[PDB]
DNA sequence: ATAT
DNA sequence: ATAT
DNA sequence: ATAT
DNA sequence: ATAT
């Protein structure tokens, strides 16, 4: 299988894979299920920010969750990533539905990578997603170009998204995550996000994550899987 | 055949293809024969600084050729590269040699590109090469690692530089160099190079090139080709 | 007096000091009445983006205007900044109004400044103006902190702009403009604008400018003089 | 008396103040008490690189100081610097010789500071200080332009470093460290330094710092002090 | 930019 | 490096 | 760039 | 939202 690290916005507990009873932020590495999480007041039809940010210094993987109106969500978890991901890895955007659904429309995506030995750096801005944008691998539903944005998941053309929807987006280049002789890496990701559902209960969320160079979305990883991991485990 | 644009630093003189009778920098659009060229006094063994600058307000590629303590070489050409290249590209640098030989090692090469719509950006820097290099693509004799350097063409076990080599390096992301709704399109590229002959006439030269996003080394574009062109039209 | 240049954007046409027929943006070098200007279709009440650029490679000071959904006025003068201003320079904002009032409203506003001798760099972004600004010297009548704007010019309590008001804002820190050992010197500035009149002929304009350290609003530069030059020589 | 946050590179014990007994990097926070030290293996004669970094995520202001040859120092301490600092400060370099002595030469000096609300920035790069540098302030022996290099503390025209000697570099904006709006704030520094002496006790030190903006070398605070405390409290 |  |  |  |  793949190996995965993720920042997840889970709109939707799965109590049954232990995910707490509340939409929720959380740190994966290599399961679905959370090494951290933190409660998250996901604002139904609202622009969002996620911001990811690690240094080998203090090998603590950060994310802060806002709103312009609002309190934002933070967690972190102490991880030497150099021990977890290979070397050289690519970074992306997943987002699903499954019996329940929400639009995963992201609006900007941004990362910075540097490995300060001499420094190596790497930094990709999008403002504006085009029809088609030859720098991003677009795996199952996620497309761009509707309105300059990037919809991970399945949506109508009036709107509305859909279920059992899966869909990724990874930047073209393999990233220098890691380096031995490095005595400072760093990294990270900056994306606004728009998540609206006509239901009640909004599914399934948004991750940021980082993966081997040939990940691909896993059979059947729509729903509470993320399009990240094979199972549950 | 491929549509390249180039910035040539052309260190041997084929005034049977329109060189001047001296090692100069030119700028290259779709042909080795170079629409402008300045006199370059290359300094054999010496690392030297290429600065490359375009942007679509003034639509006018321009470059500076420099060494510690001497005087640069500089040259421009008004060109509207909206009408030259496809509006996704590879960057990239070139190098050859021929009956005569030069090493062509490159010790640093940056790349920034920028859309203003909502800015779009993509930047790159490589203070160090390493072993596999997994953000390029080395193409015919190019080679990473060897002292930290990219090698764009063959250098023996006891550091001889070698006759009719050609080798090139590839950023592996494809790069939006142009849209039709930018307000400001512009890119720069910053490469330093040592360029060293154990004999007089090195040869043949390295060239920062746009290209279509699928180019590859012409056969038999060793030489006075500088790895770019099929031919010398 | 003060060593001025300046990229105006002229809402007003004052034809007795040579201003064309119509709204225009131009390039002031020592004088109110621009070496080259373009015509501009100014949107009273929508937010616009100025874009200034120069390099001492080009020697060429560009300026593009716009606004969503319409086509920018461009103007360009090829003029040797190292002949005209002195090493170290305060950068800054400027607007006046007269007989005739606007909004003379800054959004952003941002700056990038490089020698490449070893690379010296200086880049400064402002997304939201405070109330106590101090890398800010506010001069006349601008203030910062209304909505996180700069106001350059006097708004009264019921927001409608003033006449015969005129206000500067200068970034705190002295900036290396040019250096004889720089082999390549570049500069770009980008600020987004709101001008709003309530009366047709809106008035005078905003300028971004670049000036001797020690620059101060010349007296009665208010109207024709866009807080810039003491007359209209 | 100023509020100083300030990571040492500690040169000399002083055991009588509560340093470790030998060469290290420290924490101070408003003392030149440490509140968190490691071990150096300063090189005499070595160009050094000082990495420094804080975010308002982890709450967590980290220093690395390297070698190329050699294994990293690193200290890290939890401070919430928005109850330490005031929100507007300026950002230094200081250095100081007492009864021994040492070169305290910085060769290159970067900060980043990032207020993401809409985000605010300041950046400034120098690996080349000139003779009258006016984006800094110099306060006591401090001296630029020898070499293209910051000299902090008294040397001969022979490279000879003085004794009882103490000087500071400051930048000349201030910058905004924290606000109370901003989801995230970060910074970052980096210096490169040269520390060399004749003697087999080197003294006393360089320090980066972050004081209010009207910060200025204490009576005295020559030796231990570093030119940052008034007394050793 | 529109009016005398 | 010198003082206890 | 220097030699025939 | 439905199953125990
Ligand atoms: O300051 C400039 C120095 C002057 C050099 C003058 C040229 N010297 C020279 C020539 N001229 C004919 C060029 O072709 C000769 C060989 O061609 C092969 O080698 C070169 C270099 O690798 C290459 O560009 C060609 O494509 C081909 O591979 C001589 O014959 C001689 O000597
Ligand atoms: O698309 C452009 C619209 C056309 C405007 C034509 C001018 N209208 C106009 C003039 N012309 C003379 C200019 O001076 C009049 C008043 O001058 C004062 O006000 C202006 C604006 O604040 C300022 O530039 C001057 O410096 C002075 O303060 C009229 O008299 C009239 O109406
Ligand atoms: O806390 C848990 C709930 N509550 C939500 C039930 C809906 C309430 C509002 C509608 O009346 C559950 N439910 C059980 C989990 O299984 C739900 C169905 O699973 C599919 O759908 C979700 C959402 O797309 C996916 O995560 C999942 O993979 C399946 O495809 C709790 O545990
Ligand atoms: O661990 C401590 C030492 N050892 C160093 C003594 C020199 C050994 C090599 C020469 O033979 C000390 N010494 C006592 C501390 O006082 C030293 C003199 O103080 C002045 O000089 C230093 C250095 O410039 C300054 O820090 C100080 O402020 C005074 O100006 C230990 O505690
Ligand atoms: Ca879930
Ligand atoms: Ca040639
Ligand atoms: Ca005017
Ligand atoms: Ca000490
Ligand atoms: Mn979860
Ligand atoms: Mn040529
Ligand atoms: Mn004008
Ligand atoms: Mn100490």
């Amino acid at each position: 299988a793949d190996t995965i690290v993720a920042v997840e916005l889970d709109t939707y507990p799965n109590t049954d894979i232990g995910d707490p009873s509340y939409p929720h932020i959380g740190i994966d590495i290599k399961s679905v299920r959370s090494k951290k999480t933190a409660k998250w007041n996901m604002q139904n039809g609202k622009v969002g920010t996620a911001h990811i940010i690690y240094n080998s210094v203090d090998k603590r993987l950060s994310a802060v969750v806002s709103y312009p109106n609002a309190d934002s969500a933070t967690v972190s978890y102490d991880v030497d990533l150099d021990n977890v991901l290979p070397e050289w890895v690519r970074v992306g955007l997943s987002a699903s539905t499954g019996l329940y659904k929400e639009t995963n429309t992201i609006l900007s995506w941004s990362f910075t990578s540097k490995l300060k030995s001499e420094t190596n750096a790497l930094h990709f801005m999008f403002n504006q997603f085009s029809k088609d944008q030859k720098d991003l691998i677009l795996q199952g539903d996620a497309t761009t170009g509707t309105d300059g944005n990037l919809e991970l998941t399945r949506v109508s053309s009036n709107g509305s998204p859909q279920g059992s929807s899966v869909g990724r987006a990874l930047f073209y280049a393999p990233v220098h995550i890691w380096e031995s002789s490095a005595v400072v890496a760093s990294f990270e990701a900056t994306f606004t996000f728009l998540i609206k559902s006509p239901d009640s209960h909004p599914a399934d969320g948004i991750a940021f994550f980082i993966s081997n160079i040939d990940s691909s979305i896993p059979s059947g990883s729509t729903g509470r899987l993320l399009g990240l991991f094979p199972d549950a485990n």
